[PDB]
């Protein structure tokens, strides 16, 4: 059995690839994953980049040559580290660039038949759609979580939002919960592959768990109440599900935040006597800045919304009713 092997820069088990190298979709294949993996390890380690500084992706010999060259360079670096040279700092977070490649790699090794994710009932709250790496990167940059925070993706799909946030932030725990069998099944493999690849690159992530469950269940009422940052792609959920979610958000703590693809209260909410029980009485809503040149299917640019629990809105309304 012909095989390509890439040694780990930190001495984990080598990544092994069968030949012929498989294709993942029209734009991704294992041959270019190998090449980009070498490239990224070269970014992690300058001396390796230096040692690397005629790739026919369809020729075995030629790809084996690339692999052996990387593998020989990894051995020499490992020897440098037994000398006076300081070994790669371990347990750091991956850069944004590396993380994107890791998630791509993890997805392609896990989501073995992507078409199966489109076998949901259409026009139902089970409609599946993936939030892009770039949006999640923006949210990470703009929300700024600390180790006091708990992060939950409600309806986590195959789990890639949770993996990215877990790789990038120091929340005490990250959760995803997903109800449908197909994506939750894939989420099990995403999880294993993410832990494997992260050890392989020698990078740390914060604690996370991917769960099969229904986030409208009784168990999930208290969990939502105690969550400080909720991510929820509720674009296709519909009004009954969003209403139920509103009822659960009303128990969140001051300063709790929800990032969503459809707003849970209007942006122009003015508290008055008719709307006293509406969820807009206890939260600020703002529209996150669109990322430059990102059109949605509607033609307008992709739109996400940040909600912050803030009951001073309601307290101020009540004091107002005492003072003309
Ligand atoms: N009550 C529930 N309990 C659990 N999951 C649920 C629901 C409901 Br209603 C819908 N969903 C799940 O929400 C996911 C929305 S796509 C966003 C994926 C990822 N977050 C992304 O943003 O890329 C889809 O897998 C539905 O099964």
């Amino acid at each position: 059995k012909l095989e390509l092997r890439l040694k780990s820069p930190v001495g984990a088990e080598p990544a092994v690839y069968p030949w012929p190298l498989p294709v993942y979709d029209k734009h991704h294949d294992a041959a270019h994953e190998i090449i980009e993996t070498i490239r990224w390890v070269c970014e992690e380690i300058p001396d390796l980049k230096l040692a690397m500084e005629d790739y026919d992706t369809k020729s075995f010999e030629s790809m084996q040559r690339l692999c052996d060259k990387y593998n020989r360079a990894i051995d020499s670096i490992h020897q440098l580290w037994k000398g006076t040279t300081q070994p790669m700092k371990l347990n750091t977070r991956p850069s944004t660039g590396l993380l994107r490649h890791i998630l791509q790699q993890v997805y392609n090794h896990s989501v073995t038949d992507p078409e199966k994710l489109n076998n949901y009932e259409p026009f139902s709250p089970e409609v599946y759609g993936e939030t892009s790496f770039d949006l999640v990167a923006q949210m990470i940059d703009e929300i700024k979580m600390t180790d006091d925070d708990l992060f939950v993706d409600l309806g986590s799909g195959v789990g890639q939002v949770v993996l990215q946030v877990a790789a990038a932030t120091n929340c005490k725990h990250h959760y995803g919960v997903e109800k449908a069998d197909i994506p939750a099944k894939y989420a099990e493999t995403m999880d294993r592959e993410f832990r494997k690849w992260m050890k392989w690159y020698g990078k740390k992530h914060a604690e996370y768990t991917l769960e099969r469950g229904d986030f409208l269940s009784e168990e999930w009422r208290e969990r939502i109440a105690n969550t400080s940052v909720i991510f929820v792609n509720n674009f296709a959920f519909g009004p009954e599900v969003d209403h139920q979610l509103k009822e659960r958000f009303a128990n969140m703590k001051e300063g709790g935040r929800i990032v969503s693809s459809k707003p849970f209260a209007p942006l122009n909410f003015r508290i008055n006597s008719r709307n006293l029980s509406d969820i807009g009485t206890i939260m600020r809503v703002v529209e996150l800045s669109p990322l430059k040149g990102s059109v949605s299917w509607t033609g307008k640019p992709v739109s996400y919304y940040l909600h912050t629990i803030d009951r001073t809105i309601l307290e101020n309304y009540f004091s107002s009713l005492k003072n003309p």
